[PDB]
């Protein structure tokens, strides 16, 4: 019964975080192993950011300069170097705490959770989707840089973000733990608009079936649509268009159900057309775009 | 920048979760120190949880029948007593995992998060709050019985609330950690009717205070209120009655704003009578009362 935006337990990744300063700049580390990961823009000063050449400003700095301080206790680097955004400081000691982890880079639309971390502490957990446009709408402020998003398989923590930035729109952007940026932003301080922030059509889907799981139901409706109808319906209010790769993904949620997917999208289509006329789904006055059907079929089933 | 339903890194509480079975019942466990705190219904078959007798179900039950497996490996039960709606099993061996903790009975309007588990394994931490009617909105499915509601101050785990039942309207209704529910719920298969569930108002002006922080604005009116005033909307709306001690703890917000805290409740006032007019306030179409006015000075500060 009930249905709630939940992160993944974060324990696994809070043995992880440790603080990095190089300088006066103090930003978040991820020890695996025998290396730390962090944004490469802990080696600038606020006047480096504005135009920064990375590689200049790194010959200037030494192992000696990267301060890593794992809870208490101060980890000896023996060697730095740079990948993309992200730089790996090798470390003289293994994290004991070292969860068995993959580096994967998600598509947008894909969900993960945040552990928000200031002076390599963790200060909370949130779900969060990587965007269309490729930001992410996170909750972070000054010292949050080098925060992690993952998810987990069992026993396997799969990172897929680094925070980076916050663009002056207040919207997040950050690299994968190869270090390459989502989407097209860079690492300066210079105005980069984000791009249009879309909805995730396969996500409200796989959320109207979790909300007809658990009750919800006002908004089935009598009618059925096709993939070409509801995609022009979808064109109109800034929605994905929906493939049937998109369709196939719901298969799980339709099968339980006994709700074809087709006609979820009929039910969503009057739900774009005419509102939710006061009423809620799941809590929310809003179609939510931020469960994938994998979410939904996992939070559903109760997968540890 | 960025608002989000944040919970407390989960890391502290994963390291405390085991699996409990007694005869054929299985849920999770709280080992903290050699006690590990369950719900008592572990004693009951499906036919005696119609009428239990719990003094008399637990007469037949001997230390050896309680069944405790932390991760993989299996804890001696040396004792075992009943506190109100909680079993208390003295196991051998001290927790190696055990936070610095507390167990404390909060008061409706307080949020905390709570670690969904099943069979002694976490799946997943989401952010809720104990409603006025004494009932929590969460994400429980059959074998969630004994997860736990938990704030985090700095080291210090307050452990508030053990899960034990799914209301027939499905809500949930659990215990403190002495075993004692929050509301008039009983341990029993028997329909009981929840209560009104209001809008916490504190919060909701907490979270508009949140909003204007972060830089959702368009509700600030040029009007303004006094508590009798606003109180008389409150009540139109099933909104609780805004006391002083509310408006005294919303002070720390009023005074980073500059925005008097009867003007923001004028603002409140307007989105009551008027709606949001299809607008949004932090990704949200509805007023969120699951912010604190601490939740929203720890989140907004950066507080590990
Ligand atoms: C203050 C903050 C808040 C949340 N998350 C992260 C941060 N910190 C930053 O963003 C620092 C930073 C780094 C880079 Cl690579 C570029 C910028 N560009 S800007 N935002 O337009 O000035 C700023
Ligand atoms: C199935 C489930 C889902 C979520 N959370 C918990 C559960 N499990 C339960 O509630 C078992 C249980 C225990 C008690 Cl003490 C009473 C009842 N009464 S009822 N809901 O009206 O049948 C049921």
């Amino acid at each position: 019964s009930g249905f709630r935006k939940m992160a993944f337990p974060s324990g696994k990744v809070e043995g992880c975080m440790v603080q990095v300063t190089c300088g006066t700049t103090t930003l978040n580390g991820l020890w695996l192993d025998d290396v730390v990961y962090c944004p490469r823009h802990v080696i600038c000063t606020s006047e480096d950011m504005l135009n920064p050449n990375y590689e200049d400003l790194l010959i200037r700095k030494s192992n000696h300069n990267f301060l890593v301080q794992a809870g208490n206790v101060q980890l000896r680097v023996i060697g730095h170097s740079m990948q993309n955004c992200v730089l790996k400081l090798k470390v003289d000691t293994a994290n004991p705490k070292t969860p068995k982890y993959k580096f994967v880079r998600i598509q947008p639309g894909q969900t993960f959770s945040v552990l928000a971390c200031y002076n390599g502490s963790p200060s909370g957990v949130y779900q969060c989707a990587m965007r269309p446009n490729f930001t992410i709408k996170g909750s972070f402020l000054n010292g949050s840089c080098g925060s992690v998003g993952f998810n987990i398989d069992y026993d396997c923590v799969s990172f897929c973000y680094m925070h980076h930035m916050e663009l002056p729109t207040g919207v997040h952007a950050g690299t994968d733990l190869e270090g390459n940026f989502y989407g097209p932003f860079v690492d300066r301080q210079t105005a980069q608009a984000a791009g249009t922030d879309t909805t995730i059509t396969v996500n409200v889907l796989a959320w109207l079936y979790a909300a007809v799981i658990n009750g919800d139901r006002w908004f089935l409706n009598r009618f059925t649509t096709t993939l070409n109808d509801f995609n022009l319906v979808a064109m109109k209010y800034n929605y994905e268009p929906l493939t049937q790769d998109h369709v196939d993904i719901l298969g799980p949620l339709s099968a339980q159900t006994g709700i074809a997917v087709l006609d979820m999208c009929a039910s969503l289509k009057e739900l774009l057309q005419n509102g939710m006329n006061g009423r809620t789904i799941l809590g929310s006055a809003l179609l939510e775009d931020e469960f994938t059907p994998f979410d939904v079929v996992r939070q559903c089933s109760g997968v540890t």
